[PDB]
């Protein structure tokens, strides 16, 4: 039997392509059927609960600036954050934020119920329904089947795994839950490459049999970063810090002489790759406001729940610890994505795109990232139009795409500064200034996102048009302070521009002085001004570099 | 391998059961493991988001006094309150609380998480392990086993089912969740008699989509009614209305004639067996305050997804609803009570208990009644002492039990007013005067619950006292205004006992009047006195009737 109603895009699974993939494709305007198994599990973060970092912030931003969900979500359910490398130069600094569980879970769930032109149903898709080389719908347990022109798939044999823990395992997508065989017995019958992983995440330990009085704390910087380009501080729950804690010499024995046990990232080819080293270091992260577990990171492994417990006990200040939850290790199948066209589009099947883990990636965001593409698409193909696949010159989410389908991967991927080849110019703080309008002109920009774009951008042509305009004369009186915030007296009049890309000073001391006061009232646009000019010399020898590479490139 | 330390009371399952054992095995005492499959699934409403009623206030109540947590959790999680069979007398009238989904699971794993004594162990348990017919322990999935002396069993069968939703089934304890195979094939190696049951439940359909400026409202009484003697109103959140529909004559028609589809409470038996009536009513009860789901109450049924959406959008205001959640029937086993001593051990293996589901009970508070009495009988056990089972003339909790363990019962029992043979003194205002002293006598009456209570005894008995000293002569002036308030004037001196004890007047005058004022400070104070001087003559009748069945009792 049919539902009676006719879909246009097709979301499987619930992940966080998911999300992604069902935000995108509604919000542009198409009507949109979400397919999952439990609905109060929207928006689970399976293992790290933690969002940015290096390499990672990137796609976070990017996705912000298309529209999508995870940025406001993550400023409304987090605890702690901070900005990694802020030291060093804009280019490679970063965003962290500790994320409480469930204030998230139910940020998402919220955010999802309320979008116009979307419908949730709860039930497990058993198969694909095609004829003639197009996708033209799929199939639940019940024996409800549901048609639409284009399908986004999520997990369709992600969740065929099995659990391992130490000798014994069991067949199970994570913690608790059941697999999706159907599914992935179905798409292998599909002639496709598929490849293994397998992932481990390690215990939860009770909070309260844990000593904090001598340990190390790890704070939030203020005032606090705020990810969304729409949203400000005060979003924030209350903040909790960070514990810190170093694994012993005995801890390291107890590795070494059971490493055998193991049937064999994790902490046990952590020491053996690393002999030299004696000592490590493990951070304790709360997992909510109203939680008493904590997340001990970098303890990671397959060792069976006796040695576990040897190991968190044989380290500082757990002595008397407890384990709520073991720790596990899951198999699971992708297929490659060296199949899939720059638009997540799957060559083999007519209508169909793969988007999150079943690409082989772990990460929250880029999986999030992802889904947003391959949603989009799914979209514009619905209403017969062009795709769009961003190029590896215009944001991260290019770079990541153009890999995992041309390059390929044996394992799973993680995004890294590195391997963007155009660094300095890719910057979270821009990268709004990079997608927005593109977004607009494919409609996921909604009004007050595009008027606040506006904004910004018409406050920095203008403060940097003042910039041009103005010159200041060693002549004047303020020259004296002046001089006495420069290395050497002036000379010669001096512009604005001219005077602020010197590397001895920065836009705050202009705004002290008279001539450069006042300063823009938005700090976003104060910043990337700054940016402009006294990276000004920097940013234009690598635009040139990306004019060569570009005149190769188009 | 066994687990180093060792455990006195071991809790099997996660359900209100298995949270009321955990909860007063670790009050008294005793050293406590929960097994759970899933931490995050606890205190999780399965069938309808309410609590209380006629039958099962009192339960509440009960479990309330004795020291149980389901009367705090719902007074913080309830968002309607009601008062029903309010006009008539005291000893019929019950609570009903229509409570949030989400605001209740969290109070309840809050409450667990910080319970001294208690442990919570997350992974399904396969086996006991048992020593010439004393069982030592409880066998886990991945090979751990704990040991224990006395063991409550809650769902080790009840989750070996399928889901049948019209043609189609598939196993699962309830909407996507895994069987437990494992344990209930073990269990039912033993030998113990079994039998089935079946449970069906309705779709949740989109709050968007319905049309509520058609319907009539229900809402909640003022002031507010708080379940636990300890709460106040104050505690209560935000409070949602429900709304109100009626069937029509065309949904009765697509029932009549679909109903040979069906593979056979439910709607579709109501029709058959009142075929006389032409309509019905049915309540749209909100499951949250941060939730789009409308729960309709009263169209039961296994019927297949087109005949449910059929019915759904016949009825009045519902044209265009859709249904996020489709309705289902899900089957389970259980044992039967006759081979459970009047503390529900069982005779056939020594140390181990059955509660809750496992017995047919189905609603929430009969569960959580036979899992504080199992539990705190385990516990009791473990120090090796004697055991409590309350007589059917103390409270309700002991007609259960008795009528569960004696009388037996071919399908699910559900407690009624009318079952009870003390009906007159069984009253939810005195529960805690039933129950608080004995459970201080074995340790589950906390301090300040204690105190709350020795408060009220002496202001009770300070009140009697008074009244029966207080004498009210027709000579005085206030006699006017006595006799402004009685239906015949005053022969001769009449007391506060005396007076209060007319059917035609309550206490309030008594307070208005100068000799009764003023009143009493406590609320609940006040209502028993008037309850006992009032309904002194029928409240004495009903001792006599007491005393006349207990000799024959004792
Ligand atoms: C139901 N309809 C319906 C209708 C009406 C009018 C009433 C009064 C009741 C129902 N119910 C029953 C209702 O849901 C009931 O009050 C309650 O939800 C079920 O009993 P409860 O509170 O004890 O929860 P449950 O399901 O037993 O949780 C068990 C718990 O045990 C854990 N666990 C751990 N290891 C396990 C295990 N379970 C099983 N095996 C193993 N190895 C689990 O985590 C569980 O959380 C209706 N019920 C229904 O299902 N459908 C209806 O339509
Ligand atoms: C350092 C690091 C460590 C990590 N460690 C782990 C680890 O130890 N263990 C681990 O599991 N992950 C691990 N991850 C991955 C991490 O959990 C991912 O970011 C994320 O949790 C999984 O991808 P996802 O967001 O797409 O969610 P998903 O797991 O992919 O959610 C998929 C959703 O699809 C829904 N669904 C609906 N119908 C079906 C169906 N028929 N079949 C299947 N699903 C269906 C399900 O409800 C499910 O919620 C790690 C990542 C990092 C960066």
């Amino acid at each position: 039997m049919f539902y009676p109603d006719p879909f246009d895009v097709i979301i499987i699974g619930g992940g966080h392509a998911g999300t992604e993939a069902a935000m995108a494709a509604a919000r542009m305007g198409q009507q949109t059927l979400l397919l999952t198994h439990n609905i109060d599990t929207l928006g689970q973060m399976s293992c790290n609960p933690a969002i940015g970092g290096i390499g990672k912030g990137h796609l976070v931003k990017e996705v912000d600036a298309l529209g999508g969900l995870m940025a406001k979500a993550i400023d409304q359910a987090g605890i702690q954050f901070r900005i990694l490398n802020a030291s060093k130069g804009p280019a490679v600094r970063a965003t962290r934020a500790q994320a409480d569980r469930v204030l998230y879970r139910q940020a998402v769930r919220t955010a999802l119920e309320n979008q116009p032109n979307l419908m949730i149903f709860q039930q497990a898709v058993e198969d694909l329904i095609v004829e003639n080389d197009r996708v033209v719908g799929a199939v639940t347990q019940m024996g409800l089947k549901f048609r639409a022109k284009a399908v986004v798939l999520t997990v369709g044999t992600f969740l065929d795994g099995k659990i391992h823990i130490g000798l014994d395992n069991y067949s199970g997508g994570r913690a608790g839950d059941p697999p999706s065989i159907p599914l992935s017995r179905r798409l292998r019958e599909l002639p496709l490459r598929v490849g293994r992983l397998k992932t481990g995440t390690p215990p939860r330990i009770d909070a309260r049999t844990i000593d904090f009085s001598v340990l190390a704390q790890q704070h939030g910087d203020n005032p606090m970063p705020v990810f969304s380009f729409m949203g400000n501080a005060s979003q924030h729950p209350q903040q909790v810090p960070c514990y810190i804690t170093h694994t012993n010499e005995k801890t390291h024995d107890v590795i070494r002489s059971n490493l055998d046990r193991s049937p064999m990232p994790s902490i046990e080819d952590k020491v053996m790759r690393f002999a030299d080293r004696n000592q490590h270091q493990i951070f304790l992260e709360p997992e909510g406001l109203t939680s008493n577990e904590i997340y001990p990171n970098g303890i990671s492994t397959s060792l069976p729940f006796d040695v576990q417990m040897q190991i968190v006990r044989s380290m500082q200040g757990m002595e008397n610890a407890k384990i709520v939850r073991p720790g596990y290790a899951i198999e699971y199948d992708f297929f490659d994505p060296r199949d899939l066209k720059p638009t997540l589009e799957s060559k083999f099947i007519q209508g169909l795109f793969f988007a999150g883990q079943i690409n082989g990636t772990t990460g929250y965001e880029e999986a999030a990232a992802q889904g947003l593409l391959a949603g989009l698409n799914a979209a514009r193909l619905s209403a017969d139009k062009e795709g769009w696949a961003p190029a590896r010159s215009q944001a991260y989410l290019g770079v990541l795409v153009d890999d995992l389908c041309t390059l390929g991967t044996k394992e799973p991927y993680r995004m890294f500064t590195s391997r963007a080849e155009y660094r300095l110019m890719l910057r979270e703080d821009n990268a709004d200034l990079r997608l927005t309008e593109i977004g607009r002109e494919l409609g996921l920009v909604d009004d007050e996102r595009w008027a606040r774009f506006n904004e910004k951008l018409e406050n920095i042509e203008r403060e940097r048009q003042r910039l041009k305009s103005t010159w200041v004369t060693p002549s004047a009186e303020a020259a004296a302070e002046v001089n006495a915030h420069l290395t050497a007296p002036l000379s010669r009049e001096a512009s604005g521009e001219d005077l602020l890309r010197r590397p001895e000073m920065t836009y705050e001391k202009l705004t002290t002085l008279t001539p450069f006061a006042p300063a823009l009232t938005d700090e976003q646009a104060a910043e990337q001004v700054e940016i402009q000019v006294k990276y000004e010399g920097y940013i234009a020898r690598q635009q040139d570099e990306i004019e060569k590479q570009l005149r190769n490139e188009n």
